This record gives C-alpha cells, structure tokens and sequence, in this order.
C-alpha cells in the first residue's frame, strides 16, 4: 500500500519548549489553514515532552505555507523551527515516530 503522499502532507516542529503545546502550535498553524493532525514526540517513560513534533496536514499547500509562514517563526521566545517532514534529515526524526496507526 502506497502512502508517499503523506510524507508531504507534514511539517516537523522543533525548538518547542515547554511552554509551547500542541494547543499552541496548533494554534499557530491553525493560521495557515485547517491542520488535520499534530503528533509530537513524548517520552512516555519521562513522561516528559521531547520538544519537537510533526503535524501532518490535509493539504501540500497549506503545509507547505505554514512552513514558509512559520519555519523559525518567533514565538517560543526563540523560533518555531519547521521544515518539511519529507525531509533527508527528518527522515531519521520520523524513523522514530515511524509508528504507523490509523490516525486522520
């Protein structure tokens, strides 16, 4: 089963402190259009937040404008780091939360 379009339909956040949920950068994304899902890396057995995630949207476009609207965008007091999660280098991020689950 084929699935590569997926791969352009997601962003990878990074530089998220603490401070700057999936509530908030939802938020922040949401002002680049409807985003479908928003996924970051927890560590269950720290039970804390890594710091960086993906948010995976309905539409190329629209992910691709939130990473030009966004990518190092101020806001955590430092940059909202994105980049495409088709990248070479998230690649390795995303070998991580290469999980595969049902999830719109």
């Amino acid at each position: 089963d084929p699935a590569v379009d997926r791969s352009l339909r997601s962003v990878f956040v990074g530089n998220i402190p603490y401070e700057a949920t999936e509530e908030q950068l939802k938020d922040i994304f949401s002002e680049v259009g409807p985003v479908v899902s928003f996924r970051l890396v927890y560590d269950r057995e720290t039970g804390k937040p890594k710091g960086y995630g993906f948010c995976e949207y309905q539409d190329q476009e629209t992910a691709l404008s939130a990473m030009r609207n966004l990518n190092g965008r101020e806001f955590s007091g430092r940059a909202l780091r994105v980049d495409n999660a088709a990248s070479e280098k998230n690649k390795e991020e995303l070998k991580s939360l290469g999980t595969g689950a049902p999830v719109i």
